[PDB]
C-alpha cells in the first residue's frame, strides 16, 4: 500500500463514494471514525471496534499527551502497539480540547501543572503517537463570531497551518508515512471560507477538514455553510467534518461532499442510556423497555442486538453496571458503522438521494 | 445428562477430582464458581466468562431479587435466558448480604422499603430464577460466637434445611430439574459441626456446604475447623466452601476435602487494580509498572495476558477507565480457572501435594 491514496469509486450529486489506502489499511469512504480515549473506544476492545465495521479510529490527543504522555507512548512501542489498534488512527492537535475543557498567542496556546502547544509540539506529540493522518494545529473560532474576529482567527489558523506543513515534512519518518490533512475556517462567512480553501490548497494538503462547525450554529446554519465551503476545496481529496454529529447530520453532510466525519455521540449517548434505532433514538432507562424482549434495534446487524433483550440493557444501566455501558457502546457504535455502510452502498448504487429520504421519514 | 450426577475420578489423601453432570452442563471439580451481579461477572461478556474456562457461576439472588424482581426475570424466561449463560447457574439463597449488607424470627428475616425472606420464599426465588442449583436457606452465625449462641443459631438453620427441602420438593418442575445443596454450620465447634452434619445427611440433600466461615476467623482457624468438619460430610456428594477465598485459602481448602469455591475477590481486586500472578498479587497502579511491557503474569495463557501490557492498563486503571476493569477482571477470573485446573491435574495425577508445595514458594 501507499502512503495515501483517495480514490472515488463512484459519485451521486455532490456525494462520494470510494477509498483511502494507507501502509495500515483502507479507509472505506464515507467513513465514521469513532472516538478513543486510551481506549479505541471507552469500554470495548479493539477487536470490538473492529467488529463493528471500523476502518480507522480517532486518537485523543489531548488525553494522551497529558496522561501517560506522548515520549511515554513513544517509548513504549506508540499508540498502536500500546493501544492493540493495528489499523489506522487519525490523531486530532489537540486544541479543540484545550480550548474547551488558557492564553493564546501567535506561537501557540497556553494552558494549565501549565504548558504550551504550539502547531510544532502538536505534529510532535501526533509522530511520537504515531499518527497515521496528522490534524494542522488551529483554532476553531467560537460561535457567533463578527466578521472581524471570524477573519483574524482564519488568519492565524492559515498561518499555524503553514507551521504544521513545515513542522511535518521536516520530519522524514513522518513525512514518508503518515499523511496530514488542513483545516478550513472562516465561522459562517463565505469570503472567509474561501480564503481558508485559497490559503490552505496553496499550501496542499492529502486531505481538508471543514472546521469551525458544530458549535452551536444549529443544523441549518451548517448546511448552509457546508453548501458553500465544501464546493471550495479540492474535489480531489478527502473532505473532513470535524466533531459531526448526528445520523441526521452525517446524512446531510455527506449529501453536501463529506467523507469522513468523528463524533463522541455514540459513545456519550450510550452511556448515558441512549440507543440509535433506525426508528430514532431511545432511552432504554425509561420503564416503557422494562419487559420487552425485542433487541435495541429490529434490524441491527450487531452482536448486542443478536444476544440480548432491551429488558436486560434497560436493567444493566439502571442498576448502573459496566456491562451496561459495554453493550450500549457496541451497538451505538455498530450502529453507526451499519449507517455508513448503507450510505456508501446507497452512493455506490445511485440511489442515496432516495436513502436519504427513506432514512429521514422513518428516523422522525 | 441427569439431574445430578456427582462422580469422584481420582483421589490425593483427602483432595478429590471428578465431575458433576446437569441437564445444562458438566461441572469439573475442584470448581471456582465467578460471582455475578445481573453481569454473570461485573464487566464481562458471558462468552469472556465461558472463555476463561468456568463451567458454573453463583447468580446473585440477593441483587435480583430487589432489581429487576424474581418475578420480572421469570416473567422474561429466567435467568439463564436473561443473562444470556446457558451453563449451570448456583444460585445464593440471599440471607449471607441482607444479614450483612432487619429482624430475624423463626419464620426468617424481615429486612429494609420492607420484605420478609424466609426458606420458603428463598426456594421460590430461587425457582423463579431458574437455578440450577439450589443453597438452602440459613444463618451464617457471626464469628466469633459463644457456644449457646452457635448452638442456637445452628439448630435454627437446621429447621430451615428442613423447610428449604420440603418447599424444594413440593415444587415438580424445580425438583426433578435443579438440585439442592444443604449448608453445615456450628461456628468453630466440633460437636455443633457434627450435629449439623448429622442433621444435613438425615433430611438429605445433593451437596453440602461448610458455612459459616471466612468471617474473620483467619486462615489457620478456618483450616483448623475444615480439617475436622469436612470429614463428617457424606464422602459421596460435592463440598462447597462458601465465600473462599485467596488462591492461598483455595489450595488449603482442597488438601481438606472442598470441591467448590465461590468469592468476590476476583472482581472486587481486578476492579481495584489488584492482578494475581504466580509470583503473588501486584497493584497495578503502582508506578513501578508506568513502563513495564510484559504482560501481567508470564505464564497466563488469558487473552488479557496475550494481547496488552502491565504499562497499558496501569494507565487504564488510574485513568478510571472502564477497559482497564474488563481487562484486569477477565485476567483475574481466567487466573482462577487456571489454578483450578492445575489442582485438578495434579489431582488426577497424583502429584497435588508437590503442587500446592510448589504454589507456595513461589507465591509467597
Ligand atoms: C463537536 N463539535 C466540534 N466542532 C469542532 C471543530 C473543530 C475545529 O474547527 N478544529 C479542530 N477540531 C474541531 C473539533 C474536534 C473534533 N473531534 C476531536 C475528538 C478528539 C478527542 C475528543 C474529540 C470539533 N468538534
Ligand atoms: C466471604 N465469606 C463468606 N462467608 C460466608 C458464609 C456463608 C454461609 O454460612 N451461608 C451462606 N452464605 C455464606 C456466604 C456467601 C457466599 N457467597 C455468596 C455470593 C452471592 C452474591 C455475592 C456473594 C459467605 N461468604
Ligand atoms: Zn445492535
Ligand atoms: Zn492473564
Amino acid at each position: 500500500r501507499p502512503r495515501f491514496s483517495f480514490s472515488i469509486a463512484a459519485r451521486e450529486g455532490k456525494a462520494r463514494t470510494g477509498t483511502i489506502e494507507m501502509k495500515r489499511g483502507v479507509i472505506r469512504t464515507p467513513a465514521f471514525m469513532p472516538v478513543g480515549t486510551a481506549a479505541t473506544v471507552k469500554a470495548l476492545k479493539p477487536e470490538t471496534v473492529r467488529a463493528t465495521g471500523a476502518d480507522i479510529i480517532l486518537g485523543n490527543t489531548y488525553h494522551l499527551m497529558l496522561r501517560p504522555g506522548a515520549e511515554r507512548i513513544a517509548k513504549l512501542g506508540g499508540l498502536h502497539s500500546f493501544m492493540g489498534w493495528d489499523r489506522p488512527i487519525l490523531t486530532d492537535s489537540g486544541g479543540y480540547q484545550v480550548m474547551s475543557l488558557t492564553k493564546q498567542s501567535e506561537e501557540g496556546v497556553t494552558f494549565k501543572s501549565r504548558h504550551m502547544l504550539s502547531p510544532e509540539r502538536s505534529i510532535e506529540i501526533q509522530h511520537l503517537l504515531g499518527s497515521d493522518i496528522v490534524m494542522a494545529f488551529d483554532e476553531c473560532t467560537p460561535y457567533p463570531a463578527t466578521p472581524s474576529r471570524a477573519a483574524s482567527s482564519m488568519e492565524r489558523s492559515m498561518r499555524w497551518a503553514k507551521r504544521s506543513r513545515d513542522a511535518f515534512d521536516s520530519r522524514k519518518e513522518q513525512a514518508e508515512n503518515a499523511a496530514l490533512f488542513g483545516i478550513q475556517q472562516g465561522s459562517v462567512f463565505e469570503n472567509l471560507r474561501q480564503q481558508s480553501a485559497d490559503a490552505l490548497a496553496e499550501i496542499g494538503f492529502d486531505g481538508y477538514a471543514v472546521g469551525g462547525l458544530a458549535v452551536g450554529e444549529g443544523q441549518d446554519e451548517m448546511f448552509r455553510v457546508l453548501d458553500f465551503s465544501v464546493p471550495m476545496l479540492p474535489d480531489d481529496k478527502p473532505h473532513y467534518l470535524m466533531g459531526v454529529g448526528k445520523p441526521d447530520d452525517i446524512v446531510g453532510a455527506v449529501e453536501r461532499g463529506i467523507d469522513m466525519f468523528d463524533c463522541v455521540l455514540p459513545t456519550r449517548s450510550g452511556r448515558n442510556g441512549q440507543a440509535f434505532t433506525w426508528d430514532g433514538p431511545i432511552n432504554i432507562r425509561n420503564a416503557r423497555f422494562s419487559e420487552d424482549l425485542k433487541p435495541l434495534d429490529s434490524e441491527c446487524h450487531c452482536a448486542v442486538c443478536q444476544k440480548w433483550s432491551r429488558a436486560y440493557i434497560h436493567h444493566l444501566i439502571r442498576a448502573g453496571e459496566i456491562l451496561g455501558a459495554m453493550l450500549m457502546t457496541e451497538h451505538n457504535i455498530a450502529f453507526y458503522q451499519q449507517l455508513m455502510q448503507k450510505i456508501r452502498d446507497s452512493i455506490s448504487e445511485g440511489r442515496f438521494s432516495q436513502f436519504a429520504q427513506d432514512f429521514r421519514a422513518r428516523y422522525f
